[PDB]
């Protein structure tokens, strides 16, 4: 028993090639080349890196892009004015605001200002609602990337035990929603039995649910939250965390999972970096071509 | 140990008393008396009784009501024009369409046709999204009733293990949403550790999670789903089911083996008289919220 390491990087690169073919055919049919606009506020270094990866991926798949960078001191009204400009620009197919934003800007007001037709993050209240009702919607990139990892790997979900650690509205909540819901609904779900945990779940209780799990998805942002004692043998372990830590001098990226210990016990495991992160970027490229195609 | 049998009838009475004081103050300050309209389609006997309980409760808390009964042969179009007229009648503060609807009518189109400011059921896609984002919203009556039973009985949720059986969009899902979410958010949650189960959860796996639970909430519509062996001693067991069965004559039971589980649990809700009356009571609360226009 040693875990298969699922390369999120490799799977993402493949999906990007699928999107490239689709974009290139869309353009060859006489359509406007798709354009993604990303708004970046302030100087969070994680945000700058993730956004650079989004724009590199857009170039790879033939989508035009711009990153618009504003100071953290921008007002909410100034950001709204920019959004309304880009909502009215017929060259822009996809529009997203990188999170998190400064405290003085209301994130949900910003997310709801993006025209739902251009809402490639799936964060507008109508996309959130439709998703929670298992209707067709623009799915958020990270949750859909987690789903794609599980399904493209052929890891089964129907009747299975799943634990999600984390309940954030952009990651943990939608993963739990996708995994537990009906396969027969308009937007199929995974028909798993899902346990959601969070900052007030006691360690010992997390463990008692993880030990029954066929799939553990950690989305908490806590190094070594998940260790091999907490995992049953042959389980799939998906690490959504991206934690900036220091070593052994260097700054470095680790996940929520003790990768070395857990790879001895799990059947499957994703690494950090190169796991869920690149899949987030690929699923965004998928949403952008879907948005440009005005099919939803 | 013998479980405390929580009385849904008594808790509902306290909530309705609160709504009557709030309504009477509101009107005494010179405001329009609240008005609830209910649309009832067809002849489902449960739907009729439930709507009659809602309009009786409205009258005793000072809320005006009308029930508009339409035949099952109604078209989706005819239903939509009735909703539109009610959305544009400024006397109407609250509007709901009793479910289930006939098979030729798309329930989702109907729920989204009610104006969100009159959507006392909380079933419009905007209320569902807001709720799932922990924002201020009209909470659905049955899920909010489950919350109030737990909170007013003083059963703790923060850090506790909860299992919900059922994943329906109007009942099981919102209950799981209220119970797991953050106590500090705009619309507070219970901060519990929540497992959701459904028709593809094997019985064995259900038991392995319920056996760990401090609170088991059953919303599946299946007699004797929850039996004493499935429950941790001292646990709260909340029974949302309302099933019609046969007795040594016709009878109503929940999802819980009441006689059995009552010995094991620390708290249990009966059926009838548990969650049902709370469903009615929380609708009265949403109706006064709608009339005040605070959202
Ligand atoms: N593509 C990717 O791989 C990707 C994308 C975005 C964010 N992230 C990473 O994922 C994490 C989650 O995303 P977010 O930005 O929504 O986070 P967030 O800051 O909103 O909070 C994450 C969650 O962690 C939970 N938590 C804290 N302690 C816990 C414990 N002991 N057990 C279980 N849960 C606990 C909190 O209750 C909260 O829901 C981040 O911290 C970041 O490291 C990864
Ligand atoms: N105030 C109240 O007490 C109130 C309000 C509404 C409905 N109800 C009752 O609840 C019943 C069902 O309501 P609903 O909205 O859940 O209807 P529904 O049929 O849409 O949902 C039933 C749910 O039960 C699940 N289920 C089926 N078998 C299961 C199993 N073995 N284990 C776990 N879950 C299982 C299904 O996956 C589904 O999500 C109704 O028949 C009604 O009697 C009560
Ligand atoms: N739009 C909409 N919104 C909803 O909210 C809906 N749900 C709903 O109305 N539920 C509900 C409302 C009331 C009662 C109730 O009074 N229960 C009593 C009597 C039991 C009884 N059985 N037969 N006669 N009486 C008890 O349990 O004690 N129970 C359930 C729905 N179906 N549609
Ligand atoms: N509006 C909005 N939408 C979103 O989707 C959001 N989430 C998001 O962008 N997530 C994300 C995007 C990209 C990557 C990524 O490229 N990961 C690499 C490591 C890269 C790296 N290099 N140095 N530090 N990190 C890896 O994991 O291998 N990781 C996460 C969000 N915050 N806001």
């Amino acid at each position: 028993m040693e875990a298969v390491v699922i390369s999120g990087r490799k799977l993402a690169q493949q999906i990007k090639q699928e999107v490239r073919q689709e974009v290139e055919e869309w353009v060859a049919s006489g359509n406007k080349r798709p354009h993604l606009s990303v708004i970046l506020v302030g100087e969070n270094p994680a945000s700058h890196s993730y956004v650079l990866n989004k724009t590199r991926a857009a170039a790879v798949v033939g989508i035009n892009s711009e990153t618009i960078m504003k100071p953290a001191s921008i007002s909410e009204e100034e950001l709204l004015n920019l959004i309304n400009k880009l909502n009215n620009d017929d060259n822009v197919d996809g529009l997203l605001v990188q999170l998190p934003l400064p405290e003085h800007i209301d994130e949900r007001r910003i997310c709801n200002a993006v025209s739902p037709d251009k809402d490639v993050d799936g964060f507008h209240v109508i996309n959130v609602g439709r998703m929670c009702l298992d209707q067709y919607s623009m799915l958020p990139a990270t949750p859909w990337g987690v789903w794609e990892i599980i399904k493209r790997t052929g890891i089964p979900t129907l009747g299975k035990n799943v634990v999600v650690a984390g309940r954030s509205k952009n990651v943990g909540m939608p993963i739990a929603m996708l995994l537990h819901t009906d396969g027969a609904h308009e937007r199929p779900g995974g028909d798993a039995t899902v346990t959601i945990s969070h900052r007030y779940t006691p360690k010992e209780q997390l463990k008692k649910h993880t030990i029954l799990a066929d799939i553990v998805i950690s989305a908490a942002g806590i190094p070594n939250l998940i260790t091999a004692d907490m995992i049953k043998e042959g389980a799939a372990v998906i690490d959504v965390g991206i934690n900036r830590v220091h070593d052994t001098a260097k700054p470095k990226l680790v996940g929520d999972v003790d990768f070395e210990g857990v790879r001895q016990k799990a059947g499957y495991i994703t690494p950090v970096p190169g796991g869920v992160g690149p899949m987030t970027v690929a699923m965004l490229m998928k949403n952008t071509i879907i948005a440009a195609k005005k099919v939803l």
